[PDB]
């Protein structure tokens, strides 16, 4: 009773300013669920789970009811020239369905489940204990030259032998694996699905097999391993889109250790954002840390794992909509794209500060980028764009080239916009650029190639999907990727689930077709990661 | 192109994202009537999103499962585990309780956020630092001044220690919770439960406000940078709503950084949507602030060496962190995890949790009471709300390792409902109030222990009776010494329409020394002696 009177006073919060949400149009269960289904299949991607993920005004009740039924239907029907597609004019959705979506977004956002340690541990499984694993490589595969390829819609990945061009093993994983990363020892391949399901694969087993698995959220895209001297296979980190968090697990067993929320204040307006999805994650070579990208808030977190019981995080402000990125040639500066802000943030991992924000083209999408030495400007890091056909070259040598450091030193012009990946290798005098989402089929099915030794000459167009000899289907070409020795570049001919796909290999020295990988198992091939190049960040 | 890039389906399954409702319909006046009772009577314990109390949360999933009648009965009779009885006591009507039962079955109404735009809008520089005096422009004994909170008046009074007179009364935020001093000893910082901060220059002809800002909707703590070379550099404040804390310029109060405390709990490691910020103490070992985050049980070490790239070290402790203070050496932060009945020891130098000491029922130390025990060496003590015990915890790892972080001994007071324990380097007494004890005579008096003879029972000083105030609850609260340590002040916290007073005792003789009355002295609660607060003398 004493403690009850102690905490008995009135809250300083005024009841009058605490608002009940409603005033939305009536819709039955059948109706609400149908809309909700359409929302996560078609809208959530850009707008997010809580509808504050896209640029412009959020789709929350305060705003939507202000706009009204008519405006919403009209907006959803025709779209806008700023990234919002037209669902009615295209014939994607029916007027009946648009009427439902307009009603739906006027309601409070249905809540998805949280996912903490109890859920994580429940999902955690150690298939083969560290003790029961081989002490040395039990097969005679050339592991460094192996290619972990994603068989997207199949919810699997295929290990492809570099030299033989044959599929060695097919493994079941989470749905639509987004990326593959390698442990610092080069022994374990880590894969994570969009469903946030991670799988640890042992390349030393007689036949490469899964030794651990866990689910770190409802939705995810990134996973990474400790790469600081003396931390080989110590920790594994993964970022989720929902819930807004990242989890640190044991590098050997995938046992969940810490889960950290990314919900917080934005860099630009410094207001609270309830859903800051975790984008790229890269491991620091200068300090025992993980460099995490937090999209909507535009923050780059340096999570120190030297002591994970008492986690130390340094929050660096960058720019809103942080997505992909990669290291500069020296592996000290994290060159990351803030695509909707049309900028590239430079994070110094040694000094641990934002070195600069470079202005670039419309919607920069560098992937991990492409590093090379410019004859005139010295070391540069480059990126292509989704918003245009330009390629930005940024100087990355502060020490010996201060005149060009962090400057969009020069540009190149590819086939057009819709570009996803740019690429090159130390031993190569070529630069590859795809155009996966370019609305012109001929362009989307081919890749441009520049001559690093004559940057003034126009690119050469390589007909990848055509060299595939596949037949009907979109046949979208995506992500150029070199082999261990960098004498050949691989491309994925991303065709439909019921269509035929392939992996095309070009002779880097001659720019001629060298091979074409086909297999009934190769369904919707997307990302490809050569074991050596991914592990040693060779790009 | 970008529309096809971001055009695939979300990995989130539509079938698992849930629409909330199935709640008892209620009109606007019914919902508002209930909502007003919730924030007047319930929010304190349960919180804004109803997950602040122990036991099950009052969210729709649990409430609708329990149902209408279960809820009404629970609200009507309460429970022996801290939930008051509203019907049995006759506080709420059967009609209102029914409204409350239906109300908690609905989604919790949302209070607004409070970011940088809102913060700057409230920010005001009343007197620019360049226009402020360069020397003390008055004859006041600043070190021995007491900053007294006149709770319901939304003001504070600066009382002269020796003269016992009200030197100045200042308008502030409502019900100021605490007063803190800057390291230079020039500025006094006060923050109201309404999250409104006020900076006061004691060097002006008449001590006056030079700056003000609002850092949330509800708050309790504020603090200034005390690391060497950082005198008056930054000012931090923690809020209850939103769940955040803010760092500002320590000269102008200009908002600089805002950090959300929403996160994962230390125990269950699950997501908590409302981890309120409790105590905050400035480190002397490193340039960092030590923040207590309640519901998640985390102690954050926020480094201000580079405010642009904020570094924060998260130390897990135990759930329900509240008040705390330094050990005699000013190196270990002794803080109470009140509902967990534990005191967490945070090593500010090595930056780690040194221990979790089991204590009595609901410990409430305030900043605590340090002193050297004849047998056990230097200890830190704390009283309780749940019982009449007083825990003495060893705080010397160097010379008394056998006693370090151990509940070395115990003392017994008049009973539970205690809030503060006090002593001083120059004093040989130990005072403990019992403010919320259900017995009028007990709540109106304090206990005093002889530190030179701890085996002996305590003496009871009749503080309220010495005040000669007449009717009213006359709750005595928080002992506080003067700069010399020979006087101990107490507040006689009566109603706003009643008469209150400040009683002063001669520490050397335990005899009444003075009584401070004044028509302006409305509902006096916290009292902060400038020197003692500034140099953490307790
Ligand atoms: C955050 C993020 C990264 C960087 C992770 C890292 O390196 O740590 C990344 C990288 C990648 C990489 C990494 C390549 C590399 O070289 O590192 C690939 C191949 C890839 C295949 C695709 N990505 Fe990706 N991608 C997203 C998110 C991301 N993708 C999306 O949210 C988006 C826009 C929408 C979606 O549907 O998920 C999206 C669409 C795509 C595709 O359309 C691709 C081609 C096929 C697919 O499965 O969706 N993304
Ligand atoms: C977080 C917190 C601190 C530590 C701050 C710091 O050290 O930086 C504190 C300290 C304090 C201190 C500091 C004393 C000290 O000597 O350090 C005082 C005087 C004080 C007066 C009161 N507090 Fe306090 N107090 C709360 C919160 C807190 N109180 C509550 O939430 C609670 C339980 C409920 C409420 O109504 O706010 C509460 C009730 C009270 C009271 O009932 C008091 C006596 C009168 C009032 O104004 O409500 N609290
Ligand atoms: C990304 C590829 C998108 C998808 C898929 C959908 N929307 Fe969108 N939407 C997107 C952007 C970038 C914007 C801003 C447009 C602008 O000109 O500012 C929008 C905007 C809307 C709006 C209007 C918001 C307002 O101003 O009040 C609505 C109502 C809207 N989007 C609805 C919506 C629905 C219902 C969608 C799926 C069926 C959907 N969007 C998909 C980006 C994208
Ligand atoms: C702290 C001083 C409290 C105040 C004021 C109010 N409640 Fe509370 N309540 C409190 C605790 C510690 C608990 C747990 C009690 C237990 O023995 O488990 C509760 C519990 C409830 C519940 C029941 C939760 C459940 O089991 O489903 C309800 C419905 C409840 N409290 C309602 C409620 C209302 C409506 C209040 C204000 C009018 C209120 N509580 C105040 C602590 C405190």
């Amino acid at each position: 009773k004493a403690a009850e009177q102690y905490q008995g006073a009135a809250s300083a919060v005024d009841p009058a300013h605490v608002v009940r949400t409603n005033g939305a149009p009536d819709m039955s269960e059948s109706e609400f669920n149908e809309a909700k289904q359409i929302y996560f299949q078609r809208c959530a991607g850009c707008h997010g789970v809580l509808r504050k993920g896209a640029t412009g005004k959020p789709l929350t009740p305060d705003i939507t009811q202000q706009r009204g039924q008519q405006y919403l239907e009209a907006l959803i029907t025709y779209g806008t020239p700023l990234g919002m597609p037209n669902w009615g004019s295209s014939g994607e959705l029916s007027k009946e369905q648009i009427t439902l979506m307009a009603k739906y977004i006027q309601h409070t956002p249905p809540q998805p489940p949280e996912w903490g340690m109890p859920e994580m541990r429940e999902s955690w499984k150690v298939l083969v204990k560290p003790e029961d694993r081989p002490k040395k490589q039990l097969n005679d595969l050339d592991l460094p030259n192996l290619f972990s390829v994603t068989l997207r819609d199949a919810g699997q990945i295929a290990l492809v032998d570099g030299d033989s061009k044959k599929i060695v093993k097919v493994i079941d994983t989470g749905y639509a694996v987004h990326i593959s990363r390698m442990s610092a020892s080069g022994r374990y391949l880590l894969v994570i699905g969009r469903d946030a399901r991670i799988d640890m694969i042992d390349l030393w087993a007689k036949e490469p097999t899964k030794v651990a698995e866990i689910k770190i959220g409802i939705e995810a895209r990134s996973v990474e391993s400790s790469k600081f001297k003396g931390y080989e296979d110590r920790y594994t980190i993964a970022g989720a889109y929902w819930p807004p968090q990242f989890a640190i697990m044991d590098g050997e067993t995938l046992e969940p250790k810490q889960i950290v929320s990314t919900r917080g204040m934005t860099v630009d307006t410094q207001t609270y954002h309830p859903e800051p999805r975790v984008a790229a994650i890269i491991a620091s070579h200068e300090h025992p840390e993980f460099i995490v990208n937090v999209k909507e808030t535009g923050k780059v977190l340096l999570v120190n794992y030297k002591d994970i019981d008492n986690l130390t995080v340094t929050s660096i402000g960058a720019a809103p909509f942080l997505h992909d990125g990669g290291w500069d040639s020296s592996h000290r500066y994290f060159m990351t794209a803030a695509n909707n802000s049309n900028k590239v943030a430079v994070i110094d991992s040694k000094d641990r500060r934002l070195s600069a924000l470079v202005d670039v083209g419309k919607t920069p999408h560098p992937g991990r980028g492409a590093n090379f030495v410019h004859p005139k400007y010295g070391p540069v890091w480059s990126t292509s764009h989704l918003g245009d056909g330009s390629i930005s070259l940024i100087g990355t040598d502060p020490k010996n080239h201060p005149q060009y450091a962090w400057k969009k030193v020069a540009e190149l012009q590819g086939q057009g916009g819709g570009s996803l990946f740019i690429k090159t290798h130390p031993k190569s005098s070529h630069l590859y650029v795809d155009t996966t989402f370019n609305p012109d089929a001929r362009i989307s099915q081919s890749v441009a190639v520049f001559d690093l030794k004559n940057l003034d000459a126009k690119y050469q167009v390589l007909p990848i999907a055509e060299w595939a000899d596949l037949g009907e289907g979109a046949k979208r070409v995506v992500q150029p990727e070199y082999n261990k020795r960098g004498d050949e570049v691989w491309f994925s001919v991303w065709n439909g689930k019921n269509d035929s796909s392939a992996l095309v290999v070009v002779d880097d020295k001659t720019l001629k077709l060298k091979a074409v990988v086909k297999d009934p198992r190769l369904i919707t091939p997307t990302g490809k990661f050569n074991v050596y190049n991914t592990q040693h960040d060779v790009y």
